[PDB]
DNA sequence: GGAAGCGAAAGTGTCGCAACCCGAGAGAGGAACGATCTCGGGTTGCGACACTTTCGCAACCCTTAATACGTTC
């Protein structure tokens, strides 16, 4: 991990500065670059630089995955590395990933669910939590806080 | 990267069919010799197709891993 982000300071360095000039925030999580702007139409001169620039240090040992090049805006999905951009600028886990957990908790509630899938759903609590902690709130209102606290950590 | 099978893709040879040629022959006419149409091989050109070669998908995972629960690369 650390060797691979080493190995692109520079490409980081490069994009990033010919990036910020633009009004484009760039990140990358080790294999997968993120690039937003609120002003239309300059993030499609993006790939292009991205190619030449990897040319350029790489020369062809690196390249950027073309059927991997997603173009999104808020007429659509709109997620960064698994946590999902709602159209009201927050994160969020989605609505799919919403409803299972509200799920999960109906199951629990009725003891219908087993060890196992019990620890699952504390985990992805857990991880709800780190991510939208109002989830556990609206949660807690829905299924009273008893339940939960019963569910989740207790000390 | 690439077993083992197998099939795609492209190139090359081959082989049968058509088209023509060329000698032999019975004998039209009409009074003889041999016109003319056919029989039997033989040659060549051509194109469809079979055969030949190369490439590429992707087993396994090497001695050599860790094992509270969840996302991410």
């Amino acid at each position: 991990p650390v060797i691979s982000n080493f190995c692109m300071y520079e490409f980081d360095n490069r994009i990033h500065a010919a990036c910020k000039k633009v009004e484009i925030t760039y990140t990358r999580y080790a294999d997968d670059l993120t690039f937003s702007s609120n002003i239309p139409d300059v993030l499609k001169a993006v790939p292009s630089t991205l190619e030449v620039l990897l040319k350029d240090l790489f020369g062809s040992a690196l390249r950027l995955n073309h059927s991997k090049t997603v173009f999104s805006s808020k007429a659509h999905n709109r997620h960064v590395t698994g946590i999902t951009i709602n159209n009201e600028e927050t994160l969020s886990l989605g609505r799919d990933r919403k409803r299972f957990i509200k799920h999960l908790i109906n199951q629990y509630k009725y003891g219908l669910l087993d060890n196992e899938d019990k620890a699952y759903l504390i985990g992805l609590l857990a991880f709800a939590s780190h991510i939208e902690p109002s989830f556990i709130t609206r949660m807690n209102e829905k299924y009273s806080l008893e339940l939960m606290e019963r569910l989740r950590g207790q000390r």
